[PDB]
């Protein structure tokens, strides 16, 4: 089966919002949105400015394989905990997330020469809330819980899909100040524009195929082109070949 | 203060089965979005639901 | 791992697997190259009867896994004049990809 | 809403031409490599 | 049995984020970012590069 994500979002946040008090003559005490003079009397009205946009792109594509006999049942299930290196090391912390998997099946053959399986599956993180600094977040994509209730069929070495999802959204607003904002000359000052969006498909495929054959080449063969070129081969050694030399050839 | 709010969301699942067998799908993702400060530092967040 | 093997008749083996592999979740490691010393592997479960011929090999299951991430955070206006305007971007690619397989 | 559609067909084009054109052009494609071609080739083609 | 693994992962990260606020004659107070002018008068806008 082949999972498959796809995520997109963009975001723009410009714009200002004002607030303050004035004074006039210990007589009179005028103040913009809600500054209470009770904790204030000479300090003047203040603004705030927000600037800040970005574009966020991330895919994710795994993959379980498994095998049985036919009329027979079987469960794989996964769980690896993806780690990120936050910035600082005696300023110290870390965050994490575990991306679990299950799968269980139970097929047989027809007549014609189809598959038909029967699927319980699911995949994605458990619900976290961490990876509180912004890039936290952005570092390890996070993907829904998913759960499928299936019997699907299926024609000799080729793909059908068994379920998905996607999801598009906007948002718009625009706050500003009433009579000031529409002047022609310095008017766009006083806006406060923030949009969003984000747009995310996600799908499960399925494919089985027929296998008769022994692996080729043969496993003791892959592994020791893994060993001597990932560097880790140990053969080499005259105080450890004594006893691996009982284990390879019988 | 005034302002005009406009959002929209369209979501759709899809699901295949036999006839005259049951199957479910349900989904929850959590979509974050960047609170404005990295050392003074917050986030907020909502879980989107469906079955 | 516990298993249950019988002969055939032409030869081949056929046998009964229940496998497991990893560590326990742990929250551990908090510096940087601490995690960096000691690789993790997820844990991992098959229940699975398989049949091979003779003295041969045959895979059981695996996991493959691949992600990209990209993301350009910047200042909107500033962020694109030619001279100076690359000094505002924050730019953090990531990309991993594992397979692991029994 | 709702809308149901009738399906009797295989997927056109197959799925190993879909995410190999993903990841070839995402930018996460992984047959490059000559420390792990020697494990995924048994696992693509059976 | 044979239990095998390979890892491969890669990450950079470049670029700054800016933040702070100025002052105008004790009548005015600009802030970039969430810079609250209630807990800072001078202190004049700051930045920070991650590489």
């Amino acid at each position: 089966l082949w999972i498959v994500d796809l995520n997109k979002s963009d975001l723009e946040r410009l714009g200002t919002s004002w607030s303050g008090s004035i004074t006039i003559g210990d007589k009179l005490g005028v103040s913009l949105n809600q500054s209470s003079i009770s904790t204030l009397d000479g300090s003047r009205f203040i603004a705030a400015v927000n600037a800040l946009e970005e574009k966020k792109q991330a895919t994710v594509v795994s993959r379980p394989v498994l095998l049985t006999q036919e009329n027979v049942p079987a469960i794989f299930d996964n769980n690896r905990t993806f780690y990120t290196k936050l910035i600082g090391e005696r300023n110290v912390a870390l965050e994490h997330v575990t991306y679990g998997t299950m799968i269980r099946v139970l097929p047989r053959f027809s007549a014609d020469g189809q598959i038909e399986m029967s699927l319980d599956i699911e995949d994605g993180n458990d619900k976290t809330p961490q990876s509180d600094t912004t890039t936290s977040v952005d570092a390890l994509p996070e993907v829904g819980r998913t759960l499928i209730s299936t019997i699907a069929r299926v024609p000799h070495g080729k793909s059908l899909l068994v379920g998905g999802y996607t999801r598009d959204a906007n948002t718009d607003t625009v706050q500003s100040i009433p009579f000031l904002g529409k002047l022609p000359l310095i008017g766009s000052l006083f806006r406060y524009s923030s949009k969003n969006k984000s747009n995310v498909v996600r799908v499960f495929m399925i494919e089985p195929k027929e296998i008769v054959d022994p692996l080729t080449p043969d496993a003791s063969e892959s592994v020791n082109n893994i060993l001597k070129q990932s560097g880790a081969w140990s053969g080499d050694d005259k105080l450890q070949k004594w006893v691996r030399v009982y284990l390879d050839r019988g």
